């Protein structure tokens, strides 16, 4: 079960810091759930009825946060496990936010364009009254976008009269509605300034350096081709779910964007040697950024990797035991929830820009990124080095460290 691996996560982050057991005890149970039926309407005139669900894990530093999913194989527990795991996201970041979850059990596949609207629109209306600017905001998650978003925050604002900023509701809106500029490659962005921060504490020069990268969706491709431009590295490993490619002197993400969308996947790219994604994880380069299919560097790779800084831009995709075998080498990595932030720090930005009626530019929003990652990589760092414990546990001590300090200061825990 995904919430009892998170619970024990927590126990484990717990166990390198002072914490009181009561504190514990709060921050091991969601702080509201809500479970609602959705009805909607078929294209061929029946009714039915799907699960949704809103878990709204701790406020205690301020609105709850977090995407809404729409899978078939979506289940309470999944969603109160991502809730848990939001909170510390956004308290690593330092956002005045708490961890929020929602999703519906449904495969999108199978629905129409006018399904999926009325699928959105029937789901605010059921969660209406556990949302809100101030309440809880959602944002786009799994087989969810910004068309949805839309959808979402227009039902929203028909329920609430316009009797406040109903743009705020949700993030990840279109441009036209309450858009937020740099929505694209806020991700790629975090993960790139986390990685530059990770190199100038390392004392590494990133100026014609190495980097490869697994999984070549939106995160992998905006990761390389930023990677490329801002820190000058030399791209010479790209892999999606199909197969790798490999070339030393040095590869343009754009032309294998264009080779990908060519024929499909980045396979037989020109002037590469096609390799697989397990060596293409042991290749000697300066930093590996998995942006893939989760757990890929366990216990039979990880004495394997050669990549001096490992950056998590994917969930979780390195094991506890690959962790410690990576820490036993001197290997720096970056925690998954701190590495990939960038989403949800511009998630922040995007509900600041509702909030207050005025939207910034694109200067403006990555700058301000700049800013919030490396505060939150210096102070995973420092954790890292005062407490002499692993990268991902620092973060874990940050953010559970906040969030302890908003509920005792609050006075919902006395000790
Ligand atoms: O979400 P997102 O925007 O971050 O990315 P995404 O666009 O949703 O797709 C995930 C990326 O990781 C790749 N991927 C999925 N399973 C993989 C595997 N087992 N091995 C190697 N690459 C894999 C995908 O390749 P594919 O597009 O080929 O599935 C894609 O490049
Ligand atoms: N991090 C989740 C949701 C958080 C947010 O964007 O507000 C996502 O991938 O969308």
């Amino acid at each position: 079960d995904p919430f009892e691996m998170a619970v024990k996560q927590l126990e484990r982050a717990a166990q390198y810091m002072d914490i009181s057991e009561e504190a514990l005890e709060w921050l091991k149970k969601p702080m509201r759930i809500v479970e609602v039926s959705v009805p909607i309407e078929m294209d061929d005139g029946s009714v039915k009825v799907f699960t949704g669900f809103r878990v709204q894990h701790n406020w205690a530093r301020g609105p709850t946060k977090g995407g809404i999913r729409w899978h078939p194989a979506e289940t309470l527990s999944t969603v109160k496990a991502l809730a848990t795991w939001m909170t510390w996201k956004v308290a690593v970041v330092d956002l005045p936010y708490g961890g929020g979850k929602g999703g519906i059990i449904v495969n999108p596949k199978e629905l129409s364009e006018r399904e999926q609207e009325r699928l959105a629109r029937a789901y605010i209306r059921a969660v209406y009254d556990v949302i809100g600017p101030w309440t809880d905001i959602p944002a786009p998650d799994v087989y969810t976008n910004p068309k949805i978003m839309g959808w979402m925050m227009d039902e929203y604002e028909t329920i609430m009269r316009r009797k406040g900023p109903a743009f705020g509701v949700i993030t990840g809106k279109p441009l036209s509605i309450g858009g937020s500029l740099g929505r694209g490659t806020a991700t790629a962005q975090g993960a790139i300034f986390t990685i530059r921060e990770a190199a100038k504490a390392l004392g590494i020069d990133l100026k014609g350096k190495k980097i490869a990268v697994q999984g070549y969706g939106n995160a992998g491709y905006y990761t390389a081709k930023l990677a490329k431009e801002q820190l000058g590295m030399t791209v010479v490993a790209v892999s999606d779910s199909r197969g790798g490619i490999y070339n030393p002197d040095g590869l343009d993400p754009d032309e294998v964007l264009k080779w990908k969308r060519e024929h499909g996947s980045v396979k037989d790219f020109p002037g590469a040697t096609n390799i697989t994604n397990e060596e293409l994880l042991e290749l000697e380069v300066d930093v590996l950024a998995p942006a893939a299919i989760e757990e890929v560097i366990t216990e039979k790779n990880a004495d394997n990797i050669k990549a001096k800084i490992v950056a998590e831009v994917a969930n979780g995709p390195v094991t506890p035991e690959a962790d410690d075998i990576l820490r036993e080498k001197g290997i720096l990595q970056i925690p998954d929830f701190l590495c990939n932030a960038g989403g949800v720090t511009v998630s922040y930005f995007e509900w600041v820009q509702n909030i207050n009626g005025y939207y910034w530019t694109e200067e403006e929003v990555r700058e301000k990124l700049d800013k919030k990652m490396t505060k939150a990589f210096w102070e995973v760092y420092n954790t890292h080095k005062d407490k002499n414990i692993h990268m991902r546990d620092a973060a874990y001590v940050v953010a559970v460290s906040r969030v302890y300090q908003a509920m005792k200061d609050r006075g919902w825990v006395k000790k």
